[PDB]
């Protein structure tokens, strides 16, 4: 009945169905009698789009014009998850848009599911970008992010007899309604090739493969702001004319679109294996051509906004950070960049490049820190080699001209590692070297990074190291993912003003004992729990109990993160419910445990850990004897459309990685926004967490990680002494009670005390019987209903300090020396 | 300054310019700072396609709802040119556009140059499709065309020092704003596997490649009718889920996207190389792929139609028309629809497909009938060669039970020839023998199927053969290209009826002697040569007189079509001018050369032809002393493009292919329109323009192709004497003259008596002395400007025969069954 008529601006319900009702039929993608569900998704994008782009071109003219430092963000993954809610919710449309797809037959969450997650990254280093985007937007910051247009994700995780299986993403197989392609932004990107030196000194990369990079802005919109700024994404192309007609004419299709094929490669998937050359090569590839084109365009506005300019201007007008050591490439490239294209001597580069960039470090462990083969290096990217080695030659000559109490450290200290086997680049150490900053993403991170990871680097420079606490938004976390919730908060605090200042949840602290509000709180967790529920069956085929306690573990399936743990313990659960006497079975507090995640497909443990939940499973789910008390759910293809379901209907979340392991965590934050309590080791997030919403809200269990080494040396020592709980969960795994798979050779990793993949390193078995006991507070406190209702009310009231508002106004002050420019 | 305001029905100038202004920001491609001559193209286009889509869409719902029998055209080739000018023609929308683009800053003719053409065919074949598909819309027919969406065309033509060289086509590198994609409309198309027979005797073809066949709709709007029917193309695509992770991820990229790679090969090239093994497969690959993905789009729209279907009615409501034999698998793939997928026995399905489908034929010569290795076919679709070999079991069974008299001839009649020693299926037998119709496409090439190519099929179904006379569309090739020349004819005629009634051009034969019009169609043909100088010195850097007289070839480039005996004649007149006197070189008709065509890549003599061409303009037309009297220039990449500028500014064209050897040739056509006399063969067209136009405006010479073989033989027996004119062309052309290019290996293919590639096959020596006499004949009458004019306006006057409309009907009627169906 409604009739097409455009208007950019719809702002009511009928302008906006006029709006939609012009896109399907003026902007179609489909046969035109078809206007089912997917068909109105891609009508809505498209009309909320017209808004984002009216707002992403006053912001990109004021930001033109005004002329501020802008910050760039380098990052190797983005996790974006769906675009419609966070689109509605910041341009604050909510009623007239869930008004407008009533009137044209539709509920907005069915048209809400439609939409696939965009694929551009995996875990939490691409969602602390995603949510570092929401922030720069909202507190008005001329800030961008520059990614890869990936096409295929990591994998699409799906979940067979076989246990995981990988398959590769489509959310571009038809097309993403959100992105704007940009024609006329396509920088050159070379691979491979030579040096040539010229007679008067001057040096120039030439020959080689060249790709094309071309733009597509994503735009991000600020909450209560017209401020949109981009996700610049690149998609690595050939031209027409790389392709060889007289070999495709031949019939050596492969050879005549060779160009083409390695284009297409460096956009095909995140983090391509690279136990090979090739693979080692790609993903090379992959991080210089992120840095090349990212630059190249940062380089042509800095030029577009001169109103006549000088290149010492540079650093006062462009900040890059470094997510992780996947961009470092950005301080070399800079340097060929301002020398070889620019005309600058080594001098002025280095004092321009040394002052642009900044580098945030995401780990503990040294021996994750990037190095790259000095040869393969030299083969990609001769020219950056030989920028590397002049930065290398300059610093360790400094080393050895002013530090001789650091003689006999060089050889750790320098870029270059020349160990006659296999030399490699440090990367970390060219990012620490190079950079102004270098910030860890929690206290004790940043501490230990100071302390031990680069202790004589700080000796060098001691104002170089900072940090920065992690931070979630709660606009996508909690304004947009429990509304319910949240017209409860803003109903109690009397202002809805939390959600950009989230300090002020403090204000329900004087309510957490009032019963009106637990009743509310818990009417609240329990809508949240059913629609859980019905997405939970959906998506496993397993129904499940919402007046059980949801008990939820996700992320990356890994040794360190310990699911093994988890899935042991509810082995013993169940093991016990079934010993029980059905009159004793009563007593018990029923649970449905949810665990989820990706392996990396040739990592077998992990991949035999997610068989081994899935197998447990069939057993529980299926036993008519204990499944009113425990059900087990592997949770498929987690990602953030999937955490977007979980987090608001959770209850106790899972944070119980081996102490000393996690920098950081920011789904914990999540979860202790939205009410949910944890269970988790003093680690990570958790420290800062537990410290915020009070101990007496947070069940903390396990070895410390000061304690963690002298427990590794006594299991050395064969003075380990397992729980008996841990044994006998152990031999039940191995009875044959869940199936023909052979699980000895993943119990065999916690078995013996000496060798490489043996000896329980992560310490499952020596936390074991400290984490039951936890779980067991966990029931006792549960079934205090008024009590559980309390903790989780302090738990969000609690959560003010994880706001990415509060992160990013920090590197905004204190790394990047940028401010607000808010569009008028 | 003009504002942004969306809307799709804009039919005056402020409206018009509103809704690009709209598209430019709204449905952006660009950065917003550009709006140059492209963006300016791609808005403008938008602006169309919106009224284009209302017209499409309005279409389909009255042919869903009237459930008409419907003509579906399968073509290997479309040459549809650009879109930009004929949309807005076909909508008469040419004032108010213009406007609109004036008031934003442009004229329509600068934007209108940066539209590429759409590179989905090559030659003749493909530019009869592309006008049939006018007549179509314009006549309200239901009708659509099918065909592959190619990426690169054949190839863009450069002209080097080498000559030609070949590069891809990049008219996709950005977008078509013509098409439309329909996501929903997707098929899937099988290759290689097997034949699985099933218990009930049903037999599937299983295992195998399958790709996904996508649909893209381009609108195709009629003139003076809201009728818009489609040219629906098909890309081939792999799914996501046919990258193979694993493989990816262990550094193996070819093999993990081998799908994708087989997909993409399908739809890179027209015509790709077919000497070995693989491009064979390939190009039935290519042929497979339409004809499957049309069938199943034709099935799927059948049965969507139904109000309750029987498949009695299929043929009553589907014509299936094979543009030559490149959709020959049509008639085994509809069997294999019909039997496998819809159940029907082979009785049914073949009395359903011999009632749909028709073919039409474009050869004079048997050994240019498409035939395959039947090795080649059992491995790539062997299901269909189960089929073909019952189809043909079936016929060669009807020959031994009622024609005995033919019995000795089945080993020719067949559609497998069992050759030991090259066994193959006749693809054109296939056609005759399941086609209810088969047609040529002139008077004397559809006798000459019927008396010799196919005279025992005639005997065994002396109704199955018809005569189809092509045509051309007088709107895309008269009144768009030629607008001033329109106005004329317009105004003598009293009417613009004619644009869809173009015998009404007889009506200027009583004015052919009328000093006015003569001296307003000379004022028109002198606008049109400027045009067409200015263009040439663009494209070339040559600077043309427009007072020479325009002598024009373009076809490709091949030795039977004798640009060669062109270029020898035009050496000759350069020879004989520069041995002139000056006071004798003022006697002679200034002429201006003009020869395009682009020769397969691998074609030798045809890469020679096009140097030779190239490196006597190099010397003729920087030689001061006969420049003003002679220049050559080749015309780079011939394309629908380059003919819509020289058609308009020509006053000679040469068609003088060796007599015999042409079935039709539609650019004569294009060209008598435009008061383009012809020198000519009695061959192809030429027979019917030289009849409808008079003898007395055709310059007509050479061999008749009755004389052909007697002259070959004479040859052969040593009988032929050289005139010596042809015998000093060669000479010079070997004396150095024309640079360091060796042209005698070119020039020995016109020597000896004997030999594959030698003794002049195509007859340029015999037919040169008539031709130069000819030539002769031009120039006299050249000079003599009333009696030219008087011959020109006769040529346009006598062109109405011609009109795609009249072949279209004919079709229509006599073939199809189908009739109007107007759009309310
Ligand atoms: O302003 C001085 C100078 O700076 C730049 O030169 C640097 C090169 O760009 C860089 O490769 C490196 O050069 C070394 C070569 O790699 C090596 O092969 C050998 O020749 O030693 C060189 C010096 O160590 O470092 C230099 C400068 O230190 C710029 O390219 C010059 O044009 C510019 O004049
Ligand atoms: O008419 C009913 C009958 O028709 C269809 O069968 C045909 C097959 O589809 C077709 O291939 C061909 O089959 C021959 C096989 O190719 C070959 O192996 C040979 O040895 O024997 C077969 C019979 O000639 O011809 C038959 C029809 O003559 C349809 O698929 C059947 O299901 C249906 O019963
Ligand atoms: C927040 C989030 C993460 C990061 O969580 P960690 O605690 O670091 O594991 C990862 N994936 C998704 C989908 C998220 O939403
Ligand atoms: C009309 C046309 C043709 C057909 O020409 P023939 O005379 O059949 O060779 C080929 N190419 C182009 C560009 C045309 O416009």
């Amino acid at each position: 009945k409604i009739s097409a008529k455009a208007n950019p601006e719809a702002d009511d319900a009928t302008e906006i169905a006029g709006n939609i009702v012009y896109h399907a039929k003026y902007s179609p993608h489909f046969s035109p009698l078809k206007f089912g569900p997917e068909q109105a998704l891609y009508a809505t994008a498209e009309s909320l789009r017209d808004r984002l782009i009216q707002l992403w071109n006053e912001t990109y003219v004021h930001f033109n014009k005004v002329d501020p430092k802008q910050t760039y963000y380098l990052s190797m993954e983005y996790l974006q998850g769906r675009a419609l809610t966070n689109a509605i919710g910041n341009l604050n449309l909510q009623g007239p848009y869930a008004d407008a797809l009533r009137t044209l037959g539709y509920e907005l969450e069915e048209i809400a599911e439609q939409e696939k997650d965009a694929a551009l990254g995996n875990g939490g280093l691409g969602r602390l970008a995603s949510c570092f985007l929401d922030s720069m937007a909202t507190l008005n910051l001329p800030a961008w992010g520059y990614g890869l247009r990936y096409r295929h994700g990591l994998f699409k995780q799906i979940i067979t007899k076989k246990g995981q299986e990988e398959i590769p993403e489509d959310w571009l197989e038809k097309f993403s309604p959100w992105e704007i392609v940009r024609h006329d932004v396509v920088f050159p990107v070379r691979f491979f090739g030579k040096v040539q030196v010229n007679p008067d000194g001057s040096r120039k990369w030439v020959d080689g493969d060249v790709v094309q990079a071309l733009a597509y802005d994503v735009p991000i919109p600020g909450y209560g702001t017209k401020n949109t700024i981009s996700l610049r994404l690149w998609e690595a192309k050939a031209r027409a004319e790389d392709l060889d007609l007289f070999q495709f004419n031949e019939g050596e299709y492969e050879l005549a679109a060779q160009l083409h094929s390695r284009a297409q490669q460096i956009c095909t998937v995140l983090y391509p294996g690279d136990a090979t050359e090739n693979g080692k090569l790609l993903r090379l590839k992959q991080q210089f051509f992120l840095c090349s084109a990212s630059l190249q365009d940062i380089i042509s506005r800095f030029h577009e906004r001169s109103t006549t300019r000088k290149w010492s201007e540079f650093p006062s007008k462009v900040a890059v950070q470094m997510n992780d050591t996947h961009p470092t490439l950005a301080i070399p490239e800079l340097m060929r960049l301002l020398m070889d294209d620019n005309g600058l001597g080594w001098d002025e580069a280095w004092d321009v490049t040394s002052k642009t960039v900044a580098y945030t470090n995401h780990t503990v462990l040294p021996e994750a820190l990037e190095k790259w083969s000095q040869s393969l290096m030299w083969k990609l990217l001769p020219r950056h080699m030989e920028i590397i080695e002049e930065i290398d030659k300059r610093f360790v000559q400094t080393i050895r001209d002013t530090r001789v109490d650091l003689e006999d450290k060089i050889s750790s200290l320098s870029i270059l590692d020349n160990n006659p086997q296999k030399p490699v680049v440090r990367m970390a150490n060219l990012c620490v070297v190079s950079s102004h900053t270098v910030n860890g993403v929690a206290q004790l991170h940043s501490d230990i990074l100071k302390a031990e990871l680069f202790a004589d680097y700080v000796s060098i420079w001691p104002n170089k190291f900072q940090n920065k606490t992690n931070g979630i938004t709660p606009r996508r976390w909690l304004r947009f993912c429990s509304p319910e919730l949240s017209d409860i908060i803003t109903k109690w605090l009397k202002t809805d003003k939390w959600i950009t200042d989230l300090d002020l949840l403090t204000g329900l602290r004087q309510f957490a004992d009032n019963e009106e509000l637990q009743s509310e709180w818990a009417s609240a967790k329990t809508a949240n729990k059913k629609r859980l529920a019905q997405y939970i069956e959906r998506v496993t085929g397993v129904s499940i109990d919402p007046t059980s306690l949801f008990d939820i573990q996700v992320k990356r399936i890994h040794e360190y993160k310990r699911q093994l743990m988890n899935i042991l313990g509810v082995v013993y659960r169940f093991k016990k419910l079934k010993e029980m006497k059905p009159e004793e079975r009563k007593k018990t507090v029923p649970r449905t445990v949810m665990i989820g995640g990706k392996a990396f497909a040739t990592y077998t443990n992990a991949k035999r850990i997610v068989k081994l939940v899935n197998d447990v499973g069939d057993v529980v789910n299926s036993d008519p004897e204990v499944n009113e008390y425990l059900k087990v759910v592997f949770v498929p293809n987690y990602n953030v459309t999937v955490a977007e379901m979980l987090i608001p209907g959770s209850e106790l979340s899972q944070h119980i990685s081996t102490a000393g392991m996690e920098a950081s965590g920011t789904s914990n934050m999540k979860f202790a926004l939205n009410g949910c309590l944890i269970i988790g080791t003093l680690d990570g997030a958790n420290v800062e967490i537990r410290e915020e919403v009070g101990e007496e809200n947070f069940f903390l269990f396990g070895a410390t990680a000061d304690q963690v080494p002298r427990l590794r040396k006594e299991r050395e020592d064969g003075l380990f002494k397992p729980d008996p709980r841990f044994e006998e969960a152990k031999q039940f795994v191995k009875s044959g009670v869940f199936g023909s798979y052979d699980y000895g050779p993943l119990l065999d990793s916690l078995e013996g005390n000496t060798g490489f993949g043996r000896g329980d390193y992560f310490l499952v078995g020596y936390d074991f019987p400290s984490y039951m006991d936890a779980q067991a507070k966990v029931d006792e406190a549960y079934k205090d209903r008024k009590g559980w209702l309390k903790m989780s009310i302090l738990s969000t009231a609690g959560s003010g300090k994880f706001s990415s508002d509060r992160t990013i106004a920090q590197y905004a002050k204190e790394i990047w020396n940028i401010e607000a420019c808010p569009v008028p």
